[PDB]
């Protein structure tokens, strides 16, 4: 950065972009106090804040403090060192901060995280608190309000499993804030940017560079890269069932149909607890006998047939399991103001939170669960769930504020998975998927995956949120994203479609990963074995999949050495073209392709900008489409819009897809 003097104060600029601007009459600082309510209900959160003060800090003397007023006590210093402006607060007593950043009326700012209703925030406000994301998360539809009125459980276009204070501009530059406190991006303004935080953080991180790929390149080292995917996942799908062994009659019928498998995913490795709500999992991570009685003689099955096995964890106990008495004699729980074992509602049982702040806690879960229960009896990979629930009122071993831990507890929750996959020499070879995240997950977790959609086709819960999910956690230096083939949450009768499983089967051939999922409610839906067309449908998709691995593995290589997501928003190679950068329902696969995702029941057609100045190859037609206007292809069922660069170097794999 560069700091400069100005007639009443200063800016501090990136290059040739200014990004504070301070003066009495138009301060970048804002700073007071609140006293905020956090209600959390099984994960959702009712956040109100009551501001008591927000005073301008209008007075800037020169290392900077700033003051309220002259002669009033300095209550903020800031300090510029490289790319970072440091903060130390000189009045304690702040708990709330507000920055303002010079916008320009026209910016683009993409990231916040995984994002799964907006993916340009320009217009709109983003707080960044880890949750539950919601059903429906959009007033407007009766699946949200029932979500609501039932348990507090609609959420809104914010909510999300994954926030993070982190953005990109169409100014050329990034910016992070360090800090795991309650924050809050505001994009209303066309003037600037604010953002709230509820603390003053240690410091806040610019990148600039010339390109936005070179940006992404630069944020990806500052977090951390994923390894490679693992040569194994290029085998096919991997397949969900929650069956107990009835699930091994189901994977051979799928086989059958030609389908390629990779992976047999069971979260029900552990047994179910099925209620009459849906068919939940019994938390307790270690092999069930009763569920699956031969469990290890079958991992070994069907290693021989090229085909691995997937488990299930989270990060919490069931108090009717037996590694809950394990952990509370060893003082691995969270605790609540009296100094017992906090437990949580999560609504058919409660459990305890293992508490990752006590290194003996967190090393205990490495070893004994992710080590010797998950990995030594043969898992080479595993949805590691949750990291959303911590309320703020329980009490943690280091003495941190709940507050401030709540946020950074799907990293520290990532990070024992990746130390228990370490331990075992494992690493680029377990495949574990996250859906939670905050600042620092991209060093630890693999693989994003999507959370819960609903089965449907809504605008803020269906498919067409995965994509918005995917390129802006790739931007934020997640390389891989996935989702679960034909959605999650089946509610007030909510269910699946053939329709539905076949276009997002059709999505998911063109990411790294294709994984199926039964659903909370599986009797209640169809699943990819139940209805031939579907599953005939299915096996071609994995079919094409297989087909595409050497160019998804050279984008895999790409992602180490360069960070660049493997699903890339269209301005990230089109810097020129204006209509590519609000686009969030298609996507590049790599520099080559282009994705333009069915995400409407009854389409035989789809409609998109196609960019550059060349000619993309229709995949399944090979007519070709000039580039820099609107196009409209025929989109029947197998046939995504899906488009390849003429000059592509991997021009006679995608012609071979075409015959396949
Ligand atoms: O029903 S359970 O809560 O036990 C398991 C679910 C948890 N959230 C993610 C889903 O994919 C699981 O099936
Ligand atoms: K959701």
């Amino acid at each position: 950065m560069h700091f400069e003097t100005t007639k009443d104060g200063f800016t501090i600029a990136i290059g040739n972009r200014i990004i504070l601007s301070h003066s009495p009459d138009k301060p970048a600082f804002f700073a007071g106090f609140g006293e905020e309510r956090m209600d959390m209900y099984r994960g959702n959160f009712d956040i109100e804040d009551y501001v008591i003060e927000r005073t301008a800090l209008r007075h800037a003397e020169v290392s900077v403090t700033l003051s309220s007023a002259p002669g009033q006590a300095p209550r903020l210093r800031l300090t510029l060192d490289g790319n970072a402006i440091r903060l130390t607060a000189l009045d304690e007593t702040i708990n709330r901060l507000w920055l303002r950043v010079v916008a320009e009326t026209d910016e683009h700012v993409w990231g916040g995280g995984e994002q799964m209703s907006y993916f340009d925030m320009r217009g709109r406000r983003f707080p960044l608190w880890t949750s539950e994301p919601g059903v429906g998360r959009d007033k407007t539809t009766e699946i949200t309000f029932k979500s609501d009125v039932s348990g507090k459980a609609g959420g809104d276009y914010y909510n999300t499993n994954y926030p993070q204070p982190t953005w990109l501009s169409s100014r050329k530059y990034a910016l992070h804030v360090e800090t795991s406190a309650y924050s809050v991006f505001d994009f209303r303004n066309g003037d600037f940017h604010e953002i709230e935080i509820w603390a003053v953080p240690e410091k806040i991180e610019f990148f600039a560079g010339d390109s936005f790929a070179d940006i992404v390149s630069a944020l990806s080292l500052h977090f951390g890269r994923q390894p490679e995917l693992p040569d194994w996942v290029y085998n096919g799908a991997i397949i969900g069932l929650k069956d107990g062994v009835n699930s091994f009659a189901r994977l051979e019928k799928i086989r059958a149909a030609g389908t390629k498998v990779s992976g047999l995913w069971c979260e029900d490795w552990v047994g179910l607890r099925q209620t009459s709500f849906g068919a939940r999992l019994f938390w307790d991570w270690q092999a069930n006998d009763t569920r699956y009685p031969h469990l290890r003689q079958k991992i070994a099955e069907l290693a021989d047939q090229g085909i691995r096995f997937l488990g299930y964890v989270n990060p919490y106990l069931c108090v009717d399991g037996p590694l809950f008495p394990v952990a509370e004699s060893a003082g691995y729980f969270a605790t609540d103001v009296d100094g017992k074992t906090a437990l949580v509602d999560f609504g058919e049982f409660d459990c305890g939170v293992v508490d990752f702040t006590n290194p003996a806690a967190a090393d205990w879960f490495a070893a004994a669960i992710i080590g010797k229960n998950m990995l030594d009896f043969g898992l080479s990979g595993w949805m590691a769930d949750f990291g959303e629930y911590l309320p703020i009122d329980i009490k943690l071993s280091n003495g941190v504020d709940a507050k401030l831990m709540h946020n950074a507890w799907p990293t520290l929750w990532a990070e024992v998975n990746a130390k228990g996959v370490e331990s075992r020499g494992k690493t680029g070879e377990a495949l574990f998927f996250m859906r939670a995240g905050f600042t620092g997950v991209q060093a630890h977790c693999p693989l994003i995956w999507g959370g819960d959609q609903s089965v449907d086709f809504s605008r803020h819960d269906g498919l067409v949120t995965v994509i918005c999910g995917a390129l802006s956690s790739g931007l934020m230096g997640n390389a891989y994203h996935h989702s679960d083939i034909g959605g999650y949450t089946s509610l007030f009768g909510n269910v699946r479609t053939a329709e539905l499983i076949m276009r997002w089967t059709e999505m998911a051939a063109f990411t790294p990963v294709m994984r199926t999922h039964e659903g909370n409610r599986p009797r209640d839906n169809l699943q990819i074995d139940q209805d031939e067309t579907v599953l005939a449908h299915f096996a071609r998709m994995t079919a094409i999949y297989v087909a595409l691995a050497p160019y998804l593995k050279s984008l895999s290589a790409e992602a180490a050495k360069t960070g660049l997501p493997v699903q890339r928003p269209l301005f990230l190679h089109y810097e020129n073209e204006p209509q590519t950068y609000a686009v969030q329902d298609c996507y590049l696969y790599g520099a080559d392709m282009l994705v333009a995702p069915v995400w409407k029941a009854g389409e035989t057609q789809r409609s998109l900008y196609l960019p550059g100045h060349g000619e993309w190859v229709h995949l399944w037609s090979g007519k070709r489409h000039a580039g820099g206007r609107d196009i409209t292809v025929e989109t029947p069922l197998g046939e995504p819009a899906v488009f390849y660069r003429a000059d592509s170097s991997h021009h006679r794999l995608f012609e071979q897809l075409r015959t396949i």
